[PDB]
């Protein structure tokens, strides 16, 4: 049930993160309320168990699998990790970073804290943030702004279950600051802006 124990895609993140994120990228970015809390608890329970049985052999299909079940499965994967993808050990460091006065100093300090993560946590987190960055860029269609996403994901990502104001801020700022925090070059920036333009026009 540990992050490093998962079956890994060729990008070296867990198959389950890759498959759920890729499914939503293909079929969910225009849907209003994507990632909002709804659906059948039982169905994301069964889907998470199928990913745990053998992640490579799970094929998410637009007929069998509902978007909201896949989004709930992705959140539940992060909630049930033995160690939150943001490390439990590092939570005091995250909060100290969130309390710094200027935005740009907070972003540099987030990169410091991210460098304290094992590589697989860094890569998993980078994929998630980059995905939510695209979600919020498509908000004219799906109505999901950065703040909405941060509120929905912070409990699962940090495993604080809503208690702490800081975790919401960090996520909001990781997502808005995705390009700088994760060192995305301007070629990739342009490819993302074009892909979003295709999605929202």
């Amino acid at each position: 049930t540990g992050l490093q124990e998962q079956q890994m895609s060729r990008g070296d993140i867990p198959i389950i993160v890759d498959a759920c994120i890729s499914f939503v990228t293909q079929h969910g970015l225009r849907l209003e309320g994507v990632y909002r809390k709804g659906g059948a608890r039982a169905r994301s329970l069964r889907l998470l168990a199928e990913f745990r049985r053998d992640a490579r052999s799970v094929k998410l299909r637009p007929g069998e699998h509902f978007v909201e079940d896949v989004t709930d499965t992705l959140k539940r994967f992060f909630r049930e990790l033995d160690d939150p993808v943001t490390s439990a050990r590092l939570l005091p460091r995250w909060r100290e970073a969130a309390e710094l006065p200027q935005k740009n100093q907070r972003l540099e300090k987030y990169k410091d804290v991210i460098g304290c993560l094992p590589r697989v946590n860094r890569r998993t987190l980078a994929t998630l943030i980059g995905h939510l960055y695209r979600v919020q860029k498509c908000a004219a269609l799906n109505q999901m702004c950065t703040r909405n996403l941060a509120l929905l994901f912070a409990p699962s990502v940090f495993q604080t279950d809503g208690r702490g104001e800081h975790e919401v801020r960090v996520l909001q700022e990781l997502i808005d600051g995705y390009i700088s925090v994760f060192d995305i070059d301007s070629d990739q920036v342009a490819q993302i802006d074009l892909e979003v333009s295709l999605i929202t026009t």
